[PDB]
């Protein structure tokens, strides 16, 4: 059941718990920027994601796939 959804549902939850707002304020589709997500939060998210994935993710990810659905796509790709 590990498709996109499913790991935009968790990149989501990581970020919002980031940010300190629910997940619902959260547009998947919005680049993290602007709402405000840093360096420090994109080290956090994409430890996190190594940690869930066994996956070597770079902080920079969040950069090249720069919404939730994008990174979501991304890991997807990786993992299959």
């Amino acid at each position: 059941n590990k498709d996109k959804a499913y790991w935009s549902a968790i990149i989501r939850t990581l970020v919002a718990k980031e940010m300190r707002v629910e997940p619902e304020t959260i547009d998947p589709d919005q680049k993290f920027t602007s709402y405000g997500l840093d360096s420090i939060v994109a080290l956090s998210v994409s430890g996190d994601l190594e940690d869930l994935t066994k996956l070597e993710l770079e902080p920079t990810l969040l950069w090249d796939y720069p919404t939730i659905n994008a990174l979501a796509e991304y890991l997807v790709s990786e993992l299959q």
